């Protein structure tokens, strides 16, 4: 589709329809983008004596690009709501993106009066890759998304990537990549640009919470009929002989019962409390943090693999870096106090999951033998058996929504650690540029490259509508459900709503669990 | 077909194809087979005293059988070069093997003179299983393969199974074969044997190298919006009171980014240097080695899990037994200096897998409390997890094709620890035999088996036959890429070539891992 | 462009262009921390080899 300079390119869609077997979610935007690095790529590296584990070498791009990866940007808390509290299940089908509405603005600075005209013959150029030629950023939790709050505007933020690396030096096998190398439609004002996509084949999010937990799933009133040791020792009343009986596992004792299955796996964390009293008073944010290591450098595991966050009447306590952490409205990058903080919360997932901070279990060390004591050992790490059931993390509101697998040998359990949808294929990534325009060449010729440019940025409308499908909710619970509600009582501010100042703000973490199945 | 005793049964094919999808590769090569245990079936078993670990029980067949198991069979060092540089992965789709021109030669040792004549109408019997019904012994790295170098005639390595055993004696459930026992064709002179394979679907072998690693996925120039515990305790000056603090993730601390993926497992490995000074000074081949435990007797691990040698910069340092290692041409069996050996090298797993000689991470090993500080522990063995991704072992030139995943109730991603291509139904064995012929029996009648058969060999030409399956590399790399090169100065030979004295030797492991593909 | 295939029969591998594998401060082919992009070399096309 190609307008006037006076026709509109494309209409504002910023809605959500349900059809009970689907919803259509449409969000609208307006974008603004600048020049990055002067119209030049330019390496990256660790700044001079950072540490062995920060190095990095990379490429910052002129390019920009939008990530919607966000639910929020899609769901408002509202449509939210409706998903969360009515549905098992759901998963994206397929998405359409359009672009419209561009244009570009050159801006002239002289003395203090800035003047921004329209420049009619500029261009923007994009492109989508989707043979996803490029390193992949999106799904690494960066800012920069769609705004939560449809009337913001939102600046598109700079492409970058890194490669191999030793130290800061470069590696011969690290790769660069030239955006400007890769086909890309040219839009004047005027133009507009779409694309749509089809989400492969994925499993359902699980938005439900287990009525029973693996220790738990078999009828009181009835024995077994498999024994086990009910105790190894009997009295002469001189002494204790030693003499090894049974007993068939009952109402009395449930823990010693024969089990068919065994809870997930756990890499464990540290734990520390929300007041601030009960913390040990040492920096062991590092020192002390669950780690792994490549390549001779160490990283933190900041998602973890999925677990609960503590035990029955433990919510003061979380674990170290086993959980997403949030920041309210108006929080700043570094060093920010925990009331500033919205700490989210797992323990939906005790029932199939260990809980972060503490052993998977205990192990036998040794042999016994009648001149010896049998002694144990716990594991503070276990890896995936046969027989391991575990629930995934959640999603919350505004997690990301999808990550890239990564093209790999082998894989195992491809849902992604931070939450959300693996995607072999993921929705490519969508890259914009303004095309520069050289300033007043000079009248005798000269074979090096420009260094003069018209300052200029442009802004348009984007929008996003992604088609989900819901698995609908069964069941022949006789009591109520649990639902998530917005507090009856009065209050200076509405939740999830702007304040006097116009600032709108999210006031907690919303995680889609709350309805019930049986395990 | 069946020719007389002056045809020529079939014409020798040793040619490389490609078709550009397609490659197909065929070899031809000449050999002889003798007769073995003089016809006759024995049970071997660990000799005496030998020690626990190291007992045996099987038995010994008359049978030969043809392994082309190797890669070097069907490729030339030039063939090897267009595949590994020009592309990202290959499989095997369908193979076809051709037996022709067979000739039986009976020799007389009289004195010190051996006359050796045609004998025209003894045969030779070839059986292929095709059924899976004998033990499989190919896929275990034995010598006998097809030479590399096309000129070479080499012998057909007899034929030997193992079973259960209880010290060097018998179980019930040991299983004796009788290859005898099978439908066999048998070929006089002036016939022929084929059969054609096709292999069952199997991923394609990654050639390809990453160019980003898991700890690097991310733009450097965004912030997450994601906190984590940046600090956990603040000064007052006097003292240092406890005060947990959040940051976001950004370029200045990369190791703290909340990233979506794990590296793969490890088991891990003692570390020796090429220097013989940094080595230690003690018997340390088994009591240091890394080893299973199966029914009370232990193993060496020699291949390991895939894991990266070593890190940035360690060149000099291996893993114990966790890599393939190589003997240059001429090398003797035992006890052989490192000079002689080529050693493997698989760096280019870096960035998904751990270094085999490190450990995996560290985990906290208890619960921290004003009272008592934060500790933690190191894991030097990690099952899977969910959302761990691995690369898997390189194949590289000499190393072995494929391998027969054992038919059992489970199996986790089947791809082979040496290197290559599971299958769950391989190539099957050829075997092969001299039919026996008896000398000049006594006139009187005995049932008594006979002692004296005719002394006989046999030889002929064996063709093989592969087509190869090639994925092909589109990449939008600016850059050049690393390619397999042959060094450009002068030398007294060259490489991959017969010497003066018209031995064949290979100068080094050529692995398939160059192009790169980003992560 | 139209391309001529190599069809040979040499047993041994031939000489490539390659890339160095070492490390460096900059990568060939690439651009700076200036954004000033640079040829280190000159690339001549005569690697493969025919038989005279």
């Amino acid at each position: 589709g190609a307008d006037g300079v006076g026709n509109s390119s494309g209409n504002w869609h910023c809605d959500s329809t349900w059809m009970g077997d689907r919803v259509i979610t449409t969000s609208t935007r307006t974008w603004a983008l600048p020049t990055y690095n002067n119209h030049l790529y330019k390496q990256i590296s660790s700044q001079s004596g950072a540490s062995n584990d920060n190095h990095y070498f990379g490429y910052s791009t002129p390019w920009g690009y939008f990530d919607f990866n966000r639910f929020h940007c899609h769901f408002s808390p509202r449509d939210w709501q409706r998903l969360i509290n009515n549905n098992w299940g759901f998963r994206p089908k397929r998405l359409n993106f359009k672009l419209f509405n561009i244009q570009v603005k050159e801006v002239t600075q002289n003395d203090g009066t800035t003047t921004i005209a329209n420049n009619l013959t500029s261009t923007v150029q994009v492109f989508t890759d989707s043979e996803y030629q490029l390193p992949y950023v999106l799904g690494s939790a960066h800012q920069g998304c769609l705004p939560p709050f449809p009337a913001d505007v939102f600046m598109v933020p700079q492409y970058g990537y890194l490669t191999l690396n030793n130290g800061s030096q470069a590696v011969g096998r690290s790769s660069f990549y030239c955006l400007e190398y890769f086909p890309s439609q040219m839009l004047r004002t005027g133009n507009n640009f779409t694309f749509s996509y089809t989400f492969e084949d994925v499993p359902f999010h699980s938005s439900y919470a287990h009525s029973q937990s693996l220790d738990r799933l078999m009828n009181p009133l009835i024995d077994q009929y498999l024994y086990y040791l009910s105790r190894t020792n009997t009295p002469s009343g001189t002494t204790t002989q030693s003499r090894l009986q049974f007993s068939q596992a009952g109402a009395s004792d449930i823990r010693d019962q024969s089990r068919n299955w065994l809870p997930g796996p756990c890499y464990r964390q540290q734990r520390v409390s929300k007041t601030s009293a009960d913390n040990n008073n040492s920096e062991y944010s590092w020192t002390g943090a669950t780690k792994y290591h490549l390549n001779g450098r160490d990283s933190l595991v900041n998602p973890g693999p999925a677990m609960a966050s503590h035990k029955d009447d433990e919510e003061k306590f979380f674990p170290q870096s086993g959980v997403l952490i949030f920041g309210k409205q108006g929080s700043e990058k570094t060093n920010v106090d925990i009331e500033k903080v919205m700490i989210t919360d797992e323990e939906e997932i005790r029932t199939t999951n260990p809980v972060a901070t503490e052993q998977y279990g205990s192990v036998s060390t040794n042999l016994q033998r009648g001149n010896r004591q049998a002694a144990t050992a716990d594991v503070n790490t276990q890896g995936v058996l046969p027989g391991m059931v575990w629930q995934d993390r959640d999603v919350y509101l505004q997690g990301p929504i999808w990550a890239k697998i990564p093209h790999t040998d082998g894989h195992f359990h491809p849902s992604p650690l931070m939450g959300g949808f693996g995607l072999k294929h993921p929705p490519p990534q969508i890259l914009i540029k303004n095309t520069p325009v050289p300033a007043n060449p000079s009248t005798t010729f000269s074979a090096a490259k420009f260094a003069s440019f018209i300052t200029q940025y442009s802004t348009g409308q984007v929008s996003v509508e992604i088609e989900w499908e819901l698995q609908k909710e069964n069941s022949k619970r006789w009591n109520p459900e649990i639902q998530y509600t917005s507090n009856y009582n009065k209050s200076v501010n509405v939740d999830f709503t702007v304040d006097t100042n116009g600032v709108y703000s999210e006031p907690r973490p919303i995680g889609t669990r709350y309805l019930t199945r049986n395990l």
